[PDB]
């Protein structure tokens, strides 16, 4: 029923089963652009996610993302932070993400819910460099300023920001 105004310390119950079940179908539903890998089974909540878009500016830019699943889950959205450095306006150079679905009770409207899963939360992180790519209220200004002044220089710089601390490997150019 209703629960609040009290400590919440109960060994994982639903989450666990919610992960193993999802995480599984996720590795099967995942597109041919993203790659997930779990270092240790004991801990499912925390895992390593990879996203390498074959289109746009980052046509060949490999990046990693660390997703965290709290106890609330699927009551609450998992905390995801970028590990690699990218000149993306939405994903700061440090490791910050700006996803709506990953917003609690998003006062706006579009936030998280027990309807979606780690499968949908990942699909978006992949579009962050395809469609979602917005240049209005991004996390990093510079990234956006470089696009406003010049759309070419913006994409050109990316190439470097990639090979700098990100490499994919040999591929038909």
């Amino acid at each position: 029923g209703s629960s609040g105004s009290s400590g919440s310390t109960r060994r994982v119950s639903v989450r666990d089963k919610l992960l193993v079940k999802e995480v599984a179908e996720l590795e099967a539903n995942l597109p041919c652009t993203c790659k997930v890998h779990f270092p240790d089974p004991n801990k499912l909540h925390c895992f390593q996610l990879t996203v390498t878009p074959d289109e746009g500016y980052y046509q060949g830019g490999k990046f990693q993302f660390e997703t965290e699943v709290p106890d609330a889950y699927n009551m609450v959205p998992p905390k995801v932070k970028c590990l690699t450095k990218i000149w993306h306006p939405n994903i700061t150079e440090t490791g910050e993400i700006c996803l709506s679905l990953l917003r609690e009770h998003s006062i706006d409207g579009t936030g998280w819910a027990p309807t979606r899963t780690l499968k949908d939360v990942v699909w978006g992180l992949n579009s962050l460099f395809t469609d979602l790519l917005n240049f209005d209220d991004p996390l990093n200004i510079e990234a956006a300023e470089h696009h406003l002044r010049d759309k070419e220089d913006f994409r050109n710089k990316v190439d470097d920001y990639i090979k700098r601390y990100a490499r994919s490997g040999p591929s038909s150019g």
